[PDB]
């Protein structure tokens, strides 16, 4: 079953099917002049005359587009829509509490990102600093964001739900100079304290780059403060002057730093540059939601994720989009939360993720009572797989049978959308990522690199650079270069696996190295194996994911002992929360398995295709026969 693209869509799209193809065609056969002039999509101060100079050679990968072009993203994302659009919403921002919510015009927006760019300016903030976010879904998450790109700071947003230990590594690896947080966050009704966390990470004595913390107050909880160190939101930008001048940023200047869970290691800083990011960004979400001016575009993603950089705020403010950011959960205080807000503001495109979807739809049809949905033209998908059943509950119940379903297949180290459907020029299969975005050549190549042609299945690659591209790991660009370009050489190796059909549309079927995906969050068994082994009890650890009907994968730990160290209710309890101390809740073990039989190689290497299969029920071959009665009891 082929869903036929609606009259509604194909007497507005942006791009129809033969324009689709032509422009595919173009991209891939010539991308000079392709993204030469697809890159106007953003104002430049100085034009680029280079437009792509990249190489995915073993050991020596370099990724530059446009790179002699100067532009500054707050000015794409805000000034140039002041003329025009000044009174449009740039976002509006929907409370965890209803009652709770505001619009905020281009204008408002751009004087308090001029006002905070002065404020960051004085706190003697320069070019290239990097300034970690860790911050809640309130618009000043967003103020936050833009002044950094403003000034060419490099932000690097951490996800409220990341525990101390873990703000601490992502401060220490970028030498982030200044943090950004609020005293509290709120969600589903809950307080969840942010500022505490912050004073708990720099305590650590390897935390040494941070000079100060400014807070915003969104709770008004009691809060310890350190006077100097400390400022209040309030207290400084309303001492900025509202003028500020953008200055102009080289194409491959850093813009942002995002941590990343990888197959082994801890996370490391994924590092976007600015021209390429942007115009990719902007490219994208104007084509694939088919984005007409006046649509109400709500996309649920976290600030602290990179759907949340280029989807929530870089790709539709670039484009003079009105923005949604939902503080709250789409089920809070009830299944039709999500529905409700969609009738409260009139969104016309919805753009969410398939765990969220799966709660929904648990709850049936109080996922939609009492809500009209009518506003609706499009929705989107992203961040892990999707089965029939779920695109089909979201496409009927959701989008009323009238909207094209988009779901986005890409990564961090993309920047932006990489396979994915356009709404008016290509036809959808519930659970297909469908067909690559222009200037992306992906191929499915076996363990050994040789690509598989025709419907098959494989590693899947892409075969040469497109603009948003990640650039580099921050501070480590031979890591860089070994975890993408190393595995197939001369290709960028996602770590994903996938199918292709008889009609070409990619089915991807998930990680095939040792990455998580836990409800939509993508972790690295490595680290959560690392947090494990650290508490003083714990000798040894092996991690993996089980298939869970909401979560998508649960995660699950075998867990060895140290000698004289036994299980019980309290250290069951400690090692869930030592893991929560570690990483955050999003990384805590479902089920530890207690065990001193994990299966290993002569060399000492631990065994995981046999735990995954023992988890879901699917050197001393005895501990296979010990493993299955443990995970029986
Ligand atoms: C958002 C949704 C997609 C799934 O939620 P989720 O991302 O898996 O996370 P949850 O809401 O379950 O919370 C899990 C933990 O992470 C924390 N967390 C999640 N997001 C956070 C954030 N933005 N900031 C700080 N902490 C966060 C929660 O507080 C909770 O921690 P705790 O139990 O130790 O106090 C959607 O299904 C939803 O609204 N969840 C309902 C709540 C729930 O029970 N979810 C589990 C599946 S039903
Ligand atoms: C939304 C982008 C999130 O970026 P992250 O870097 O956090 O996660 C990337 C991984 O999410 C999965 N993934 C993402 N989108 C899809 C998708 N649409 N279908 C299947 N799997 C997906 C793929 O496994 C991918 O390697």
């Amino acid at each position: 079953h082929k869903h036929a693209i609606p009259a509604n869509i194909a007497d507005r799209c942006l791009i129809n099917p033969e324009q689709y193809e032509t422009k595919y065609k173009q991209s891939i056969n010539d991308p000079d002049t392709f993204w030469g002039e697809q890159g106007k999509i953003l104002d430049w101060i100085t034009p680029y005359q280079k437009v792509k100079n990249t190489s995915f050679a073993p050991g020596n990968v370099s990724i530059k587009w446009y790179e002699d072009g100067t532009l500054n993203l707050a000015a794409n994302c805000l000034d140039r829509h002041l003329q025009e659009n000044g009174d449009r919403t740039a976002i509006i921002w929907e409370g965890d509490d209803t009652s709770q919510s505001k619009h905020i015009s281009y204008r408002e927006l751009h004087r308090d990102v001029c006002r905070f760019a002065n404020t960051l300016l004085d706190l003697g903030i320069k070019k290239g600093d990097v300034v970690a976010i860790y911050m809640p879904m309130v618009p000043e998450a967003a103020v936050a964001m833009l002044a950094c790109a403003r000034i060419g700071a490099v932000h690097s947003v951490i996800f409220g739900g990341f525990s101390p230990e873990a703000v601490a590594g992502r401060i220490i690896d970028s030498s982030s100079r200044l943090v950004i947080t609020a005293d509290e966050g709120v969600r589903a009704g809950r307080s969840i304290p942010l500022k505490k966390n912050v004073d708990d990470a720099l305590k650590n004595p390897n935390v040494t780059s941070v000079e100060h913390v400014i807070v915003l107050k969104r709770t008004g909880s009691d809060i310890d403060w350190q006077e100097g160190r400390d400022l209040w939101w309030r207290d400084l930008i309303e001492k900025a002057s509202p003028e500020h001048q953008p200055e102009a940023m080289n194409a491959e200047d850093p813009l942002f730093i995002l941590y990343t869970s990888g197959s082994t290691g801890k996370p490391k800083g994924v590092l976007h540059t600015t021209g390429g990011y942007l115009v990719y960004a902007a490219t994208t979400f104007k084509y694939v939601f088919d984005y007409h001016p006046g649509d109400i575009y709500w996309c649920t993603a976290d600030v602290g994720w990179v759907t949340g950089h280029s989807y929530l705020l870089y790709g539709p403010l670039a484009c003079g989009a009105t923005t949604l950011m939902f503080e709250g959960v789409p089920n809070w205080p009830t299944p039709a939360r999500m529905c409700q807000v969609v009738d409260k503001h009139q969104v016309n495109i919805l753009y969410t993720a398939p765990t969220a979807i799966r709660a929904l739809m648990a709850e049936g049809d109080k996922a939609i009572e009492g809500t009209d949905r009518s506003s609706l033209r499009i929705l989107g998908s992203a961040g892990e797989p999707i089965n029939p059943e779920a695109w089909e509950w979201y496409w009927k119940k959701i989008g009323k049978e009238k909207c094209p379903v988009v779901d986005t297949w890409w990564q961090t180290e993309t920047g932006g959308f990489m396979i994915t459907p356009l709404p008016g020029a290509i036809e959808l299969k519930a659970g297909s990522a469908t067909r690559p975005f222009f200037g992306v050549q992906p191929a499915l190549v076996d363990n050994e690199g040789h690509p598989q042609e025709g419907a098959t299945e494989g590693n899947l690659v892409i075969t040469d650079s497109w603009p948003g591209q990640a650039r580099t790991l921050f501070g480590d660009h031979e890591r860089f270069e070994q975890t993408y370009f190393s595995t197939f050489k001369n290709m960028y190796f996602s770590g994903d696996g996938a199918r292709r059909d008889e009609d070409g549309y990619y089915w991807i079927t998930g990680r095939v190295d040792d990455v998580l995906n836990v409800s939509g969050h993508r972790l690295g068994t490595a680290e959560i194996e690392s947090a494990l082994v650290a508490h003083p009890k714990i000798a040894e650890a092996a991690v993996v994911g089980i298939p869970h009907a909401i979560k998508g994968q649960a995660i699950y730990a075998y867990v060895t002992l140290n000698h004289g160290e036994e299980p019980s209710p309290e250290l069951y309890a400690e090692v869930r929360n030592w893991v929560r101390k570690e990483i955050g809740p999003l990384a805590t073990p479902d089920v530890l398995h207690w065990t001193d039989s994990l299966p290993k190689t002569r060399s000492g290497k631990i065994m995981r295709r046999i735990l995954r299969k023992i988890a879901a029920g699917d050197a001393d071959p005895g501990v296979v026969e010990k493993l299955l009665e443990e995970k029986q009891a």
